[PDB]
């Protein structure tokens, strides 16, 4: 199971929210930021990552790439201006992806 | 200002989220079902319905079409087989979206 951890380096503020917020769990979870493409966070497979357990993260429609961890994961997602975002979970490299407007 | 309502007629029980209220305001919604992209509620722009206030619905990173009303909104978006979702205000004619799986 895991969680997301949310970073706002970008000023944000109530911009930026994750739903739903606080479980380390199974479930979807989505990082929502005005004007974008929810950020989905689930475990769709197959597992591509060489770590016990993943979490695959879509941007928008799309598969942006997978995650893994070891014993309870923690997917950090860090936001800096310019819709870039950098996602981590402490096993193999941080990720980055940037944000899709909604047109 | 508005408000989405959703209404399960697809049996998707706790599949289905509204974030984050029922309540009416003017900040986006956003509409998740398990395994699928996210819908989103928002005033993204221009206005191309008729009607003097707009909702757009953006179907995952696409747009789905553009809701009017008067008044104080409400969006209710009804969930059938197939993940298909029937939106109405109850200004213009009611649209129709298909959920996407997320891949």
């Amino acid at each position: 199971v895991w969680s997301v951890q949310i970073v706002d380096n970008a000023g944000l503020g109530a911009n930026l929210a994750l739903y739903p917020s606080g479980n380390s769990s199974t479930v979807p979870r989505y990082v929502t930021v005005t004007g974008y493409a929810p950020i989905t966070f689930s475990e769709i497979g197959p597992k591509t990552v060489h770590q016990s357990w993943y979490i695959t993260v879509h941007n928008g429609d799309d598969r942006a790439f997978q995650l893994g961890y070891e014993g309870g994961g923690v997917a950090t997602a860090t936001f800096t201006a310019g819709g870039n975002v950098s996602i981590s979970t402490g096993f193999g490299d941080a990720q980055h992806l940037t944000l899709k407007k909604l047109a």
